[PDB]
């Protein structure tokens, strides 16, 4: 997260750290008892590395009563995802057992109504991604509030030049933004999961290259199918 602040420990009990070989790789969001939603590009190149999900965490390094590392029974990228496209960038991780719930571990309700958020809606994005241009990695969860940017602005030739489909949404990226290590994480608007961070457009903090987020509601039937 660029331009953000340290999040209140455990105040987003849905937040997950997707880990590769014991290091944070991507964000994710607990959406069901046994399933975490993240981005397909996160595992594009993971090959047979050890993929785990850390729930209940604020600090990546320090012990906390609610922090538990889960193994992954199955990783389900969206079948239409591809390296080098921006579209369909969702991944569902089935934990090896149901998560133990509590005040610091809870699934986030997610948007099934397929309609756009109002322009400027202030949505919350959190993550353990880099926090400056040098690439510093924070130990603890960071977050920023970002206003939703209407799709027409986002599709201007000066911006993303027509690449924002109805299944994607944007948020402003003026210095405050999601960044590397934040993909897969949640864009939460009005207390409900609306979007998943994507890296499809990799630059961070350039206002003319808004954040892109995958609209969960657009993929409701796919999420439901895989969950069940
Ligand atoms: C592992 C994922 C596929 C993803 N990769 C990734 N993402 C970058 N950027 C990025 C990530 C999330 C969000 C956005 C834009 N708002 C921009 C980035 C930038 C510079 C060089 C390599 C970069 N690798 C990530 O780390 O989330």
């Amino acid at each position: 997260i660029l331009g953000g602040r340290e999040a209140e420990a455990h105040a987003r009990p849905y937040m997950a750290s997707v880990q590769l070989n014991g290091a944070h790789l991507c964000g994710g969001v607990l959406v069901a008892e046994q399933w975490v939603l993240s981005a397909a590009h996160c595992l594009e190149d993971a090959a047979d590395g050890k993929v785990q999900v850390l729930l209940g965490a604020h600090s990546l390094s320090q012990p906390e009563p609610s922090k538990r590392l889960y193994d992954v029974l199955r990783a389900v990228p969206h079948p239409d995802s591809q390296p080098d496209t921006i579209d369909h960038d969702l991944l569902l991780l089935q934990l090896s057992e149901k998560a133990t719930l509590g005040p610091a571990v809870r699934p986030l309700p997610w948007q099934r109504v397929d309609r756009d958020v109002a322009p400027g809606t202030l949505c919350d994005v959190a993550g353990w991604g880099i926090v400056n241009h040098a690439g510093r990695r924070p130990d603890s969860l960071q977050h920023v509030l970002l206003p939703v940017l209407d799709r027409a602005t986002c599709n201007r030739r000066t911006h993303h030049d027509g690449a924002i489909t109805e299944r994607l949404m944007c948020a402003e990226s003026n210095r405050r933004d999601s960044c590397k290590g934040d993909s897969g994480g949640p864009l939460v608007c009005g207390g409900v999961l609306e979007g998943v961070v994507t890296s499809g457009s990799r630059v961070c903090g350039n206002r003319k290259k808004p954040g892109i987020y995958t609209r969960v509601a657009s993929y409701a039937a796919w999420i439901d199918s895989v969950l069940a």
